[PDB]
């Protein structure tokens, strides 16, 4: 039965069996570590609601989603074989009341179980949209199909930490040294050098390196970082965990192949992993052988733990925090400043810490703060049990919130010491609870397990434990999925070697229906919208794109006959473009428009499915009915500012839907708008900005990223407002009166999206403190709610005083 195991290796990507590229057992020991929670949650999940997934949330309904329900009545369409009967239903009755199962037409979607109706996400996108709700009355999907196969105490020890460095060797190439850092988060506890040698391509030191802390008082977590500088610039870097996975001090001799650098706050520096390629990459060699608080001093305490979690503590205030201990763990927001001022090389102060973690009611009790949760998964803390109280907070998250948050907690990962985590744990649990996260799951893996070698050995790991797990049946459908996506790759990537297009187009053609009618099969799920199964091309539709990069538009059929819509599934692959930093933003995107929701806030943004699969290289969702702003202006002329306004006319049948557009316009660009002056990515050219012909403003390809502007708010979009260089039209105040909510609604959460666009920079964007520091300004940080609504405002005028002038220095450039 080796043959299953060969399966798990092309679903993953990566073979987890090899130990070719380990100098230790970690990562076999989490594989055998996480059986036990895979069982736990497998044996406890329900068999049937596992089967049917209800995608479903404990929210309420929102404001703007109230006032389009006629008088506590929804309507639901339900069909049999040519049937079409039309239930009244209140918003509050359940999926048994309503009967007298409902799965969605077109859609692997279910509404079950003991849920009202308006609480299940489908009926939440059809009220959302202006659609009607359309169900077949289908038997229960068989839970069998899901079926899972079946399977010297270290505080006596005086002496000051040493390491020899016997030397460096590199087979190919002014002088050269080694630095050897002990390190606990990005924190340098004690730090010794050699001294400088030529740098041939071997250089022997044979030198010990002794360090001022000593052994008893190293903390678990604790990395060697090993770093090679020449002149002085870092050329190389290695880590290596001085305590195990078995609480075990390293010992003995080490030959570490090291990274190289170039191609700083980057998640790479911190990896345990070593260089696979043995035969370019640089290796050293070394050898281990071992009364209550008074109140101005309140006042200060209060302000520290007020700031933002990019504002630095001096050594001043984390002694302040760290000598009232116990003043500050009644804060919850003062947990991650406090963690921080804990000197984590000295173990009388590490046991200290411990009975604080130890008294921790207060944080027990309190509400979950996911921005609070997410500072400590991050690169500033290391070690295990600050980390695990984070993660514990993360268990009450409803599987609705999972999903919003998973693609970052799935980064996250990178900056766990250790291979198996509390973190990594609960991935693999709430993953196998629930298909729609398992799935997601599967991709977000997936897409580092195949582009990156820091990280991919942990990540293939969790996959696997998640696999072994997730049953028969999604097993099958995984597999479908990546032949497909390797097929239309193979694709991509040979079309694109035979650079508009005129031969092109006819080998396009050949090579799709030469997949159709020999490679590609019935039908697969769509992996950005996993309720979605496509069945064939429609060749005739598939185009390659008159562009550098050639991706392919690619147009399917929808393998459900239940359907209702004639509609087809269309995909963009693409190479040339690095599509794990549109994943993170688009993902950001959607975290917005749920904080807008808590505010009653619709901004209509149009966050599109994109999934990066290897190195440079995913898919992205076709927008249907969509063009882009530059081409609507090519159309017209050949910039004007009403080409835009009346482009929308003659979409519009009727002045009714005309008007309707011109609003959802104002909402999308103001929510665009905003969005990307936060994220720093406002300043594009036309060409990455779309319009629906329904009115919906879109921004696309964030995978890129003189005279600036903060946004894009040109006179073609102010003159679908109403306009003309100096005037206020009653849409142009509007659009103001959003841009001011939605802004102030967003600085509310200004915690949150500082640690998000933190852990984004550092683990998806190859960075500085100062490009971190961008959103805090950004956010105003510091300031009031008028002083922030005159920033703002002062922004939109900053668009104004400008016109096209960006746009046109863009199209010389360009
Ligand atoms: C720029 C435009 N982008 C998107 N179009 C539709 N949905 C999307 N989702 C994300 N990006 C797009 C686009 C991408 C293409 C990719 C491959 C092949 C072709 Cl022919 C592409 N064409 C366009 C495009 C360009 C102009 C107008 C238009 F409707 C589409």
């Amino acid at each position: 039965s080796q043959a299953f195991q060969r399966q798990l290796t092309a679903l993953i990507g990566y073979d987890v069996t090899d130990v070719s590229n380990v100098h230790d057992d970690e990562l076999e020991f989490t594989r055998r570590g996480l059986v036990t929670p895979r069982m736990a949650e497998v044996a406890s999940r329900d068999p049937k609601l596992y089967a049917m997934h209800p995608w479903v949330t404990s929210k309420p309904l929102p404001e703007y989603l109230w006032k389009k329900i006629a008088n506590n009545c929804i309507f639901i369409v339900i069909h049999r074989s040519t049937t079409s009967q039309t239930i009244k239903v209140s918003p509050d009755d359940t999926p048994g009341a309503i009967l007298q199962v409902l799965r969605v037409c077109g859609r692997d979607e279910y509404l079950v179980g003991e849920t009202p109706i308006k609480n299940f996400q489908w009926v939440r996108h059809c009220l959302k949209n202006g659609e009607e709700i359309h169900v077949v009355l289908d038997t229960p999907p068989d839970p069998a199909l899901d079926e899972v196969r079946k399977e010297v105490s270290l505080w006596d020890c005086d002496r000051k930490f040493r390491v020899k460095i016997r030397g460096i060797d590199i087979p190919v190439l002014l002088t050269v040294f080694v630095e050897a850092n002990i390190q606990h988060g990005q924190q340098v506890l004690c730090q010794r050098r050699t001294s400088p040698k030529p740098f041939t391509e071997e250089v022997l030191w044979n030198v010990w390196l002794e360090f001022s802390i000593k052994i008893k008082d190293l903390p678990k977590g604790a990395l060697l970082n090993l770093q090679i500088y020449c002149g002085v610039q870092l050329l190389y870097y290695v880590n290596l965990l001085l305590i195990d996975h078995r609480f075990l001090l390293r010992r003995g001799e080490y030959v570490l192949h090291m990274w190289q650098i170039s191609g700083s706050f980057n998640a790479d520096k911190l990896t345990s992993a070593t260089n696979p390629d043995k035969e370019n990459s640089m290796s050293i060699s070394i050898l281990l052988d071992n009364a209550e608080m008074p109140n101005q001093l309140r006042k200060q305490l209060e302000a520290i733990i007020a700031t933002d979690p990019l504002n630095p503590l001096t050594a001043e205030d984390k002694e302040l925090l760290w000598h009232f201990r116990y003043e500050s763990l009644k804060h919850p927001k003062a947990y991650p400043k406090l963690f921080s001022s804990v000197k984590w090389g000295q173990q009388e102060i590490v046991a200290k810490t411990y009975q604080l973690l130890a008294r921790r009611e207060v944080w027990d009790q309190s509400a979950l703060d996911v921005g609070l949760t997410m500072q400590l998964l991050d690169c500033n803390f290391s070690d295990e049990n600050v980390r695990a109280i984070a993660v514990q907070k993360l268990e009450s998250l409803e599987d609705d919130d999972v999903l919003h948050y998973l693609l970052q907690l799935v980064q996250a990962v990178k900056f766990e010491p250790y291979h198996d985590s509390a973190l990594a744990r609960f991935l693999l649990k709430r993953g196998l609870r629930n298909k729609r996260i398992g799935h997601f799951l599967f991709w977000f893996l997936r897409s580092e397990i195949a582009q990156s070698r820091h990280y991919q050995q942990r990540f293939a790991v969790i996959l696997e434990a998640y696999l072994r797990g997730c049953g028969t049946a999604m097993l099958h459908d995984f597999t479908q999925q990546v032949q497909v996506i390797e097929m239309l790759q193979k694709v991509t990537l040979d079309i694109k070697s035979l650079s508009v297009s005129s031969q092109v187009i006819s080998q396009l053609k050949q090579k799709l229906e030469n997949l159709q009618n020999s490679q590609l099969p019935e039908s697969f799920r769509v992996p950005y919208d996993p309720g979605l199964k496509a069945g064939a091309l429609a060749i005739e539709k598939c185009k390659v794109m008159a562009s550098k990069k050639k991706p392919l538009w690619l147009e399917f059929k929808c393998a459900d006959p239940t359907a209702l819509s004639n509609e087809t599934i269309g995909i963009i692959f693409k190479h040339g473009d690095d599509l794990r930093q549109d994943m993170l933003i688009l993902q950001i995107l959607r975290i917005m428009e749920s904080i807008w929701e808590t505010e009653s806030l619709d901004l209509c943004l149009l966050p599109y499915g994109c999934i990066s699969t290897g190195d440079k290289i995913g898919m992205i969702e076709i927008v249907k009915d969509a063009t882009t702003i530059a081409k609507i202006q090519q159309s017209t002329v050949g910039f004007k500012d009403e080409v835009l306004n009346h482009w929308l006319k003659e979409k519009s049948p009727t002045e009714e839907k005309f008007q309707a557009a011109v609003e959802r316009f104002v909402y999308s660009c103001a929510g665009y708008c905003v969005a990307t002056f936060v994220l720093g990515i406002g300043d594009r050219h036309n060409d990455n900005i779309m319009i629906t012909e329904t009115g919906n403003l879109f921004h696309i390809d964030f995978g890129h990223i003189k005279e600036r502007v903060p946004f894009v708010l040109t006179p073609d979009f102010l003159f679908v407002m109403g306009t003309s260089g100096k005037k206020t039209s009653p849409h142009f105040q509007k659009f103001q009166d959003i841009c001011v909510k939605a802004y102030l609604a967003l600085r509310h959460h200004t915690n949150l999206l500082i640690i998000l666009f933190s852990m984004m920079l550092m683990t998806g964007m190859p960075t500085s403190k100062e490009d971190i520091e961008y959103i805090r300004d950004a956010l105003t940080v510091g300031k009031n709610e008028e002083d922030a609504k005159k920033y703002f405002l002062d922004q939109i005028e900053v668009c104004r005083d400008k016109g096209w002038t960006v746009q046109f220095n863009w199209f010389l450039h360009l």
